[PDB]
């Protein structure tokens, strides 16, 4: 049932939060995570996708599942989105992109005459069991976190 295999380390990175603490995939054992990765904190898609996933935070709850989103912005620039958006779930400050690397999110693209590295916006469903299930890669923030809620539904039934 996994559609991507993670090397076994990356459940065990240290992963810096907002607010200052630290988790690691395998501590979310027992429940469904829902991780997305955007590009930017602040900016109009990625406060957007945020917003949305904010919004449907007690139908996640009811299901049984948390939300992580991730970029590479720092702490500090993660505190400062969370607290002006009132965002309820942590952002994972992935400065040195080993958690983006390892979901192969960090894609390359011919432009400027060159080869240009970037987070691509694309959400992911771990099981309890830590099975990557389902996959959105170069993700349209609109409708996106309904249509997520809705597989994790799909999946945890
Ligand atoms: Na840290
Ligand atoms: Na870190
Ligand atoms: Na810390
Ligand atoms: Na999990
Ligand atoms: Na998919």
């Amino acid at each position: 049932d996994a559609v991507l295999e993670l090397p076994a380390a990356t459940f065990d990175l240290p992963l810096s939060l907002s607010g200052g603490t630290q988790t690691t995939l395998r501590a979310h054992a027992g429940h469904w995570l829902v991780i997305y990765f955007y590009p930017k904190d602040s900016t109009p898609g990625c406060t957007t996708e945020g917003l949305d996933f904010n919004a449907l935070l007690p139908e996640f709850d009811k299901a049984g599942a948390k939300i992580l989103g991730v970029s590479r912005d720092s702490v500090k620039s993660h505190d400062n989105f969370c607290a002006k958006q009132g965002f309820a779930f942590p952002l994972v400050s992935d400065g040195d992109e080993a958690l983006c690397r390892a979901f192969d999110v960090i894609k390359e693209k011919n432009m400027y005459g060159k080869q240009v590295l970037g987070i691509e916006r694309s959400t992911f469903l771990l099981s309890p069991e830590g099975q990557v299930v389902q996959a959105w890669r170069k993700v349209k923030v609109a409708g996106h976190a309904d249509a997520v809620l809705a597989a994790l539904k799909a999946h945890a039934k």
